[PDB]
């Protein structure tokens, strides 16, 4: 019933902590990569010993607890969860903080499974001592957009979703504006953390690596949303794309560097606890998952 | 702190996966006799695990019935290091003392499953429980000698042997006046079914546990590396009693286990050491169980 939870995990001289804000069950699979093959899809699942009807999709949060910061990456559904979601701060409780003890925030997107918590449903601000950082252009876009920024994506067939989902998006992004910072994707920000663009899933979407001495840990966020169709088949897309073409070519671009540099990778949407590696496997690659002990 | 569980439903049952730590194997020449270091390596370093080492969890299986409330082996205990014998203490936040359990299955006597029987007085740890064991594996253990391990890579330590089999003898007798021998030809307290597995030890028991639609099977120790002895299962590993015969069991239930895509939880796989059986020929792959939480 109650789906939250923590891992604690060392990165060098940081303290993480993934946390679950619970899933997404999706049942909807016609589309949930577009220009994939439907009963190949299917097969995959099957030899997975998955289910083939449905693909429950996690939301994997990081914490990062550096010397002086206290750092979350994305927060939940928060205003728009269901009952499988929205379990953020039971998780963030079970790791030992409240939301008083977050000094920011990053966001790598403005969807709703990403920016939900950082208010609640009278707009007010969850987290009151935290600033809120995101990319001036995903800002940019989400501020101004419509309808018609969707035709190159799946969601051109959801135009009344579309009407309800910008506006709310809209005003959360006004209830933070006091608290917002943009991205220098030229800098390194406190010591551990630099960003980087990889368009396409949304026009802003913003990649964290997180580096103490050689130990580097790559959020990639919503690059990827299934271990085990996207990443042999990373030009198949996923429904939430805001534009195919160009999520394709990120997806690519990274999944190769992951792969060439043998870089760890979290991921928002990947199983538990959403940590592992990129291998190249063809036709295209394998998602690896990291083997724990507890 | 080391310790942690992970609760799931089996048809009307309530399980509780619980760790009791881990067993760091720094020496990889051991590990799989009739394997080879650099192909090893070579596998370890494809899935990108520590190519000098390799970590074997301390799964440990709690079914809370309706009425009873069952421990399925109970890691190190007395013979625990740093990073084991943590089971109590995964117990205790899964809900649980040790007074609540009821019954304990034993898959076999090492050290890792039946230390935590008892105390370093030899005094029952958990008082209020039954022990069930295979009475092939108790007898093997009473009776056992140096020369019974002559097909294992154990012969090669003889001193530990002869401090290890000593040891053993001393907690089956400290859990004499609590110990069954399980019935192989019965279900028991509606739930559970055993059957033998032998080379690991001649007495290994692999339970399987069932309620409504659902069936799950406990398989202990049949395999310790996910990624080298599911393609592999021929080199061995270390610990076997009988190489050979562990083999044989090896290869007859990972094929059981993919003929049936029948779900498996294991005492030394990575956590929570739940997941699926495939063939991959020669030999197999395991596909573990994916979760949100
Ligand atoms: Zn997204
Ligand atoms: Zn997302
Ligand atoms: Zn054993
Ligand atoms: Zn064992």
């Amino acid at each position: 019933d109650d789906l939250s939870g923590f891992k604690k995990i060392k990165l060098g001289e940081l303290e993480l902590f993934i946390l679950t804000d619970g899933y997404i069950h999706e049942e909807n699979l016609i589309s949930f990569a577009p220009r994939g093959n439907v009963a190949e899809l299917k097969t995959i699942l099957k030899d997975n010993f998955r289910a083939d009807h449905y693909i429950d999709m996690a939301i994997n949060i990081l914490l990062v607890k550096t010397k002086e910061k206290l750092i979350l990456m994305d927060t939940g559904m928060g205003i728009f969860a269901d009952e499988r979601t929205g379990f953020l701060l039971k998780s963030l409780q079970k790791a030992g903080f409240s939301a008083h003890d977050i000094t920011d925030i990053f966001l790598s997107h403005a969807h709703p499974d990403h920016i939900g918590g950082v208010v609640d449903k009278q707009n007010k601000l969850v987290f009151p001592n935290a600033s809120i950082f995101i990319s001036k252009i995903e800002h940019d876009f989400w501020i101004n957009a419509s309808i018609k920024d969707f035709n190159n994506s799946a969601l051109k067939a959801h135009p009344e979703r579309l009407n309800q989902i910008i506006p709310a998006l809209q005003n959360i992004l006004k209830a933070i504006q006091p608290k917002l910072k943009f991205y220098d994707l030229n800098k390194t920000l406190y010591s551990h953390f630099n960003f980087q663009l990889a368009p396409g899933h949304t026009p802003g979407l913003t990649v964290t690596t997180i580096s103490s001495g050689n130990e580097k840990l790559m959020y990639v966020a919503d690059l990827i949303h299934s271990d085990v169709i996207l990443f042999p088949h990373p030009d198949w897309g996923f429904s939430g794309d805001t534009d195919l073409d160009i999520a394709t070519a990120s997806r690519k671009k990274f999944l190769k560097q992951l792969a060439d540099t043998k870089a760890r990778a979290f991921t928002s949407h990947l199983p538990w606890p959403g940590l592992g590696f990129t291998k190249v496997k063809a036709p295209g690659f394998e998602w690896i998952p990291e083997s724990f002990m507890n």
